């Protein structure tokens, strides 16, 4: 029972999805840009991730730039409401498994919450090796 909030256009999100598959399960895939979490779900994701609301904000996207969000003049709830009204602000990928929830940046963070071991060596799509055939992290 795994869920990934996935952006097919992001290498980090692609590598995370293939690592999930390499542990042997096909996750439920939520294209969050199109189908963002509800307010309640997003608050829960953030609490489970143990990160600040602002640490979930993606920089360098049009609403972050034009809404001035680099500056420290927003409460946590104002930032959650911006994220819901402009879903590209939600950084990615978020992964939920029975063991917990993480913002998988970098992608190998997901190894923390996958229940089953990678089934073989895993190399990221730019050739960065992540785990060898024996299962050791490199
Ligand atoms: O992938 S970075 O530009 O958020
Ligand atoms: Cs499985
Ligand atoms: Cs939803
Ligand atoms: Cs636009
Ligand atoms: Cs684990
Ligand atoms: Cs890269």
């Amino acid at each position: 029972n795994i869920t990934i909030y996935h952006n097919p256009a992001c290498g980090t999100s692609r590598n995370t999805l293939e690592m999930i598959r390499n542990s042997g399960t096909e996750p439920t895939i939520i294209l969050y840009l199109e189908n963002p979490p509800s307010r309640d779900e997003l608050v829960k994701l953030i609490a489970d991730m143990g990160i600040s609301v602002r640490a979930l904000l993606r920089k360098n996207v049009e609403p972050y730039e034009q809404l001035g969000l680099a500056e420290d003049k927003f409460t946590d709830d104002q930032l959650i409401d911006f994220m819901l009204q402009h879903p590209i602000l939600i950084n990615r990928p978020i992964v939920v498994t029975p063991l917990g929830t993480r913002l998988c940046r970098p992608s190998e963070v997901v190894l923390d919450i996958l229940q089953d071991a990678q089934k073989g060596a895993f190399t990221k799509e730019d050739g960065e090796k992540v785990v060898d055939e024996a299962g050791k992290r490199l």
